[PDB]
């Protein structure tokens, strides 16, 4: 049960895998996803009871869309041998395994994250060694346990998934620096360690979603997706709405929305303040609350919030450090701002990034094509949600986002990639560069004219 | 000025920079190169006198070869803002900065590589902090000194280039930490540095360029190639040749071609002793030989060499570990193995590569491509250069490698790129994802079917 024998039994394992051709790897990438769809709301169920925290119900459509969104992105990608011919550049393109993929999940996704790296990891010849959140290790295991036996009766090499029971950073640290490429889901420190490690590492970063309502949009339809996404799995999830940035013009009208769609909103500053000190202790989010339901914090806020509610929404003092309610809030809770202008929008947004969540993603409603333009060019995120639930960030069938359950932040968020995790960051993409003899010599006219 | 200051300096230089557009950039990043091909007879002479290594003419061909070819590869490259529309996928891509660059630059190429980098940067709005090897230092600082000069004339804003005066110890750990983005070009050390920084970073590491002579190719031309690229600069460069993996039936007409071009073949074991016992001292290469000429390499070994002689050709005692002669060897000695098969040569490479250099170059000279993919394939290199010079690796305007100094050994060489640097790798590419109404949720078969 040491590092050093796990770390031996996949690399064991991992090149009896590479032996595997585009077919055989396909095979068991689909039956992983398969066997966490088909199993849903058993794991859902038990991720609940064991991280005490989130909704059966979006846990199973979690399960549901991830694993069916992952792999119908990724059966038809090309990631064995020879995967690209360029004449035009007289290049080939080869496709190779990084080898052992160490990769440490969440407590907010310990279904979807193990089930997501292990594809990844296997549809690129890749082993992997998962090493789970303690919190969740039990409903990450059983996932691991369950993707085991379908490898089992496809006739897979054993052990190209093993997973560490102990969270011992001193087994953590010498599991991430053994390993040929680290993935890190999860907080900050995680996150750090593994850019520490002396190994490629792909990590993530906390999530601070700001939203814009742009004047004039349908606010009934901005409320009905901003709170879709704020409720969701009790706002756990890392590309969760966080604010309500809405035109001081229409202001009553976009809160009118809200309160039409389920939000109960606090304009009072002493109530808001009876909130604030419930989500926040010394500036950190208050542990008790995260992803608990909005009744939970109403009680122990010690306000009355009507029955029905599905998000709470907080007039905020200020944007930024002007008030803590602007960091990321794990739990179904909003901070509303008001601005004269879409540059105060954006200014506004901007100075939320620079609280926290810097390089992650943001929402945007609006049928103002460059508004929306502007937006995406200036903000600091990887990813803009345009008229549809922020938490589409990670993956669905009506956007373009690469799924997954591992969302990179650049370097805003100290992180490689400003992009989703896929299969191609597992995979070392090899040049054969052949001769052009039909080339000429150019000139100093021809380079610097 | 201490570390922190500088990061400050970068910071301010950045945020100015960052409101250029992208003819902005351009008009920036073409006359850092130019300054390089124009001044390039003097950084030459200064660099050889300075780091005792390589060859004027050589690194003359260098800088005036490396500017002009990274500025013709970028020059009409979109890296600022809007970069690419695909509405097939309904998204929108943006590239953003990543901010301040901390760049550690070899004594190899110290000329070069500051200009690459700071060419890559400064494309994507980035500001950058050189950290020259102490041995290059005054070429290093000269070279960001003219290229500062071309920038003021332009009207650039202050400092988006500086450079670290002091060495290393914690001024290089500090700014490697502090800074966005790291670049680390040089040794095996300073690449482990970069990935254990806690930010996100690129190296690069150390090459051991092997290279099979294929049977019935024409051999006059493979020794013309390979020795063009073993006295390149006498031999520091990374993807310089190395071995001559040669077919035992054909070998003496092999060696005869190398002879023909040049080459002093030694067969003899005590004469060929003479020569390792110079070339490396307790397994590892001899400093006061690295980027010498033969002769002084023949002085030191005492033995005669003709005058004229181009390489040193050394019968090897075996593959891998048989023969320290089979390491790296920056100097313009190769080491000559045998093989009865084309899948023994490939597991003598390979035998090689897992001694050093694994993840980087290797060249084949051959017209049989099934030959040369498998070689592509089997080997663990992230670039195969056919039937020319392997040190066109980082660039030629005859071949498809993309024109770089920094030249990624992917996870073999525990590296985050399987592939040559270039301004892609510093920017943050984000996607604006739109909502598609057409598409609907589909079912069970249509998903798992
Ligand atoms: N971008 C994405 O794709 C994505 C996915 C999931 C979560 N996230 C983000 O990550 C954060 C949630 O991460 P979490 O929900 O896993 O809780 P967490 O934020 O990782 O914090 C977990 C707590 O337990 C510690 N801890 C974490 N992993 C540990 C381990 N393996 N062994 C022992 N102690 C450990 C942490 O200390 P350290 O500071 O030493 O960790 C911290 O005090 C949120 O901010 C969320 O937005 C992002
Ligand atoms: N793939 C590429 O694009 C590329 C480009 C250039 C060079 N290289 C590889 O790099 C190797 C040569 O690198 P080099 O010629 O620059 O010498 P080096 O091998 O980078 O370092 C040489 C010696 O100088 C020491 N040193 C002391 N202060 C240093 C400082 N401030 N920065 C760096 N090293 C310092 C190093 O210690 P540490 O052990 O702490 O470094 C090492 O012992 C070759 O193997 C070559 O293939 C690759």
């Amino acid at each position: 049960v040491s590092i050093k024998e796990l770390i031996e039994k996949a690399k064991v394992a991992q090149k009896k895998l590479e032996a595997y051709s585009q077919e055989q790897v396909d095979v068991l990438v689909k039956a992983l996803g398969k066997v966490v769809y088909d199993n849903a709301e058993m794991f859902a169920k038990e991720a609940v009871e064991e991280t005490e925290m989130g909704v059966y119900e979006d846990k199973v459509a979690k399960c549901h869309l991830k694993s069916g969104a992952i792999w119908n992105h990724i059966k038809d990608k090309k990631t064995v041998g020879i995967i690209k011919e360029e004449p035009e550049r007289a290049l080939v393109y080869v496709a190779k395994p990084k080898g052992v993929v160490a990769a440490t999940t969440p407590i907010t996704n310990p279904v979807v994250t193990p089930m997501c790296n292990a594809m990844a990891a296997i549809k690129g010849r890749n082993t992997i060694i998962v090493a789970p959140h303690p919190k969740a290790k039990k409903v990450s295991a059983h996932t691991v346990e369950l993707m085991n036996a379908e490898l089992k009766k496809l006739g897979a090499p054993e052990n190209i998934i093993q997973i560490v029971e102990a969270p011992s950073r001193e087994a953590a640290k010498e599991l991430m620096e053994s390993a040929d490429v680290v993935i890190a889901t999860g907080g900050a420190g995680r996150v750090k360690a593994a850019y520490s490690s002396g190994r490629p590492a792909y990590g993530v970063g906390p999530g601070n979603s700001q939203v814009i309502v742009d004047k004039g949009y349908d606010y009934n339809k901005a409320a009905q997706d901003i709170i879709t996404g704020r409720k969701y799995d009790n706002g756990i999830i890392c590309s969760s709405e966080q604010s309500v940035i809405a035109p001081a013009e229409d202001y009553d009208k976009v809160i009118a929305a809200f309160v039409e769609n389920g939000a109960f909103y606090v304009e009072d500053e002493e109530t808001v303040e009876k909130f604030r000190s419930t989500l926040f202790k010394d500036g950190k989010i208050n542990s008790k609350i995260i992803g608990k339901s909005v009744q939970i914090i109403a009680d122990l806020a010690g306000v009355k919030v009507p029955e029905g509610t599905k998000v709470i929404v907080l007039k905020g003092k200020g944007a930024g450090e002007k008030d803590v309610l602007c960091k990321e809030k794990m739990c179904p809770v909003l901070v509303a701002l008001k601005y004269d202008t879409f540059e105060e929008a954006v200014e506004i947004a901007m100075a939320n990034y620079m609280y926290e969540g810097a390089g992650h993603t943001a929402g945007i409603h609006s049928d103002n094509d460059e508004n929306i333009r502007y937006a995406g060019t200036v903000l600091p995120i990887s990813r803009l949600v345009v008229n549809q639930p922020a938490t589409t960030a990670g993956g669905s069938f009506n956007n373009g986002f690469n799924p997954t359950t591992t969302l990179g932040c650049g370097s805003w968020g100290r992180n490689s990639i400003s992009e989703n995790l896929t299969y191609e960051h597992l995979i070392n993409v090899s040049r054969i560069g052949y001769f052009n003899k039909e080339a000429k010599v150019p000139s100093y006219e021809e380079i610097w004219g």
